[PDB]
């Protein structure tokens, strides 16, 4: 679990959002695994704008942060589970690193600030969402 807080929006992953979140529905992106909904009370993350390929994210399942070297976001095959059958998914960043089904929501920081969040893993391999080019969660 886990969910960025920028002005009046909260971004979560697609397959976790609640009802709440699609009765407040401000965009959503099945190919992305993606879900913004709006809020009343004001978030105040800050989204990186920035090209890094290098970060930290947290890890539920371990109780820890690790820092990360990633790949820049594509479409990436991303195996069947029980919210999607087997397909690209777009948008997509890999690191080495540790990830299972709960540790979706996870962020992923750099120095410029919040860059995405865990959507996918197995095998070694952690995936984040990126957020950076929704350049309109800042106005
Ligand atoms: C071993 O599987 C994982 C490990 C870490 C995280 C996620 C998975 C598999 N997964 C990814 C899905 C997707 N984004 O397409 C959404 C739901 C899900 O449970
Ligand atoms: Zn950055």
């Amino acid at each position: 679990s886990g969910a960025i807080y920028v002005g009046n929006y909260r971004v979560v992953n697609r397959h976790l959002a609640t009802h709440n979140d699609w009765a407040n529905l401000v965009w959503e992106d099945s190919s992305r695994d993606l879900l913004v909904s709006s809020t009343t009370a004001q978030g105040c993350d800050t989204i990186a704008r920035c090209d890094c390929q290098t970060g930290v994210y947290y890890c539920s399942s371990r109780r820890k942060h690790y820092p990360v070297s990633f790949s820049k976001p594509s479409l990436i095959f991303v195996e069947a589970s029980e919210y999607y059958p087997a397909r690209y998914q777009s948008h997509l960043m890999l690191a080495v690193g540790h990830s299972e089904p709960g540790d979706c929501g996870g962020i992923l920081r750099c120095q410029h600030g919040v860059v995405g969040i865990v959507s996918t893993g197995g095998n070694g391999l952690v995936g984040f969402a990126d957020v950076r080019d929704l350049l309109w969660l800042d106005e």
